């Protein structure tokens, strides 16, 4: 059958739970589309971006070529001027809220309100809603999505495959003087944002900041102008998700699973499986987890100290997380302290299981206990123990075979 007819294997990750994930595989021939631009994409998804989220009709959408979501209704590229509120001016915003004169007071006033409206206009245009029972599949080796992202909100049964996503740029990042000690700029757009949705399969896609690395975005208020956000974020009670054979490269914050320490509504959810993904020269959240039983296996993480993106940490152990990591392979071209690979964000002794981890450093290649490594050099301890046993997987490859396999098969254009 067609590529759009392919569905998630019976035991391939949490997304296989119950009836599994079939996306728009059962779509009628009249509901199989080929799109080449923003308008055609929104039309194939329903005809109206906002209400498209309620379109649960089985549908297959093939993405051919490059689709820039940062375009007007005539599909012509637009710049910040197109979105800019009449009461907003970047320079004026810089002068008004610089930490050196505004301090750490809550950002407010006409300029901020104007920034919010400008941001909303871009958001309403570049974040494409995806309805239930949808399969968005890239054609060939050059299917690309840029300037925007997919919003998988309050829907179920969605498949996204074979597409190269260039992370969307937020033209009106919010300045938060209290984010950290020095404050930080924060953006809203992700290439794929999964919110309150279940049974989602993200497979063989490539995520990159591409032609717009953070390094080229500049600095304001003495802080990097972070116009990017997540590559693939999962939050607000989303559940049963499988992230496989994807490439995540040249990006800062990759994958968030659970966005709040206090959202108890996430408890019992956020069950995600991530396997055979290629993380190359990314900074953090690979992934960062809160509440979920997240299965992480056969992933290849590769970092070079020459990369534009520094490395902070890979596995974020958040509140009530239940990470179960198996046979992941890490490669660094510098003698990094392996205790830095795991980072914990909690007030309690969290539990996680980890086994078969290999670290490949200039001083040697070997199996390593990352949890033990973390504990030896940190304060708050992490307990290595089995609290649950992953059942949704067909095969777990031996760790030394991971690099060759992932490098060869992960990412857009590497199927068939
Ligand atoms: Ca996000």
């Amino acid at each position: 059958k067609e590529l759009g007819h392919e569905v998630l294997k019976p035991y391939d990750g949490w997304a296989a739970y119950g009836e599994g994930t079939t996306g728009g595989a059962m779509a009628s021939p009249q509901n199989v589309f080929v799109v080449t631009n923003r308008t055609e994409l929104i039309q194939a998804l329903g005809g109206n971006n906002h209400t498209n989220q309620y379109n649960s009709v089985p549908k297959i959408i093939y993405v051919k070529g490059t689709i820039d979501l940062n375009v007007d209704d005539n599909n012509q590229p637009v710049g910040p001027d197109f979105y800019k509120d009449p009461h907003f001016d970047f320079e004026a915003y810089l002068r008004e809220y610089d930490p050196a004169t505004w301090g750490k007071k809550e950002v407010e006033g006409p300029l901020e309100e104007a920034r919010v409206r400008s941001q909303k206009k871009q958001k309403d245009r570049i974040m494409v809603y995806v309805g239930s029972n949808t399969s968005i599949i890239g054609v060939g080796k050059d299917a690309k999505i840029k300037g925007g992202g997919f919003l998988i909100k309050n829907v179920d049964n969605v498949i996204i495959r074979n597409i190269e996503f260039e992370a969307p740029l937020d033209y009106f990042p919010e300045w938060d003087p209290t984010d950290g000690t020095l404050g930080e700029w924060n953006s809203e757009y992700d290439s794929i944002s999964i919110e309150g949705s279940s049974h989602i399969w993200i497979d063989h896609n490539t995520f990159t900041d591409g032609d717009h690395p953070d390094r080229s975005l500049g600095t304001y208020f003495g802080r990097p102008f972070q116009q990017h956000d997540g590559a693939l974020d999962i939050k607000n009670s989303s559940d049963f998700i499988t992230i496989s054979y994807n490439v995540f490269t040249n990006h800062d914050k990759v994958t968030l699973i659970g966005a709040s320490d206090s959202r108890m509504a996430d408890s019992g959810h956020l069950r995600v499986t991530l396997h055979h993904n290629y993380y190359k020269n990314v900074t953090q959240r690979l992934p960062r987890v809160r509440f979920g039983q997240v299965h992480i296996y056969n992933n290849y993480y590769e970092f070079s100290n020459l990369a534009d993106y520094d490395f902070q940490y890979a596995w974020g152990v958040g509140v009530f997380s239940q990470i179960y990591a198996q046979n992941n392979y890490f490669s660094f071209d510098w003698d990094i302290d392996p205790s830095l690979i795991i980072k914990v964000w909690s007030k309690n002794e969290e539990s996680m299981y980890e086994t078969g981890t290999i670290v490949d450093l200039p001083n040697g290649r070997r199996y390593i206990d990352l949890v033990a490594s973390y504990n030896e050099s940190n304060t708050l301890q992490l307990k290595k123990e089995v609290t649950w046993k992953p059942m949704f997987y067909h095969v777990i490859h031996p760790t030394p075979s991971v690099p060759a396999l992932v490098k060869a098969k992960a990412g857009a254009g590497n199927l068939h």
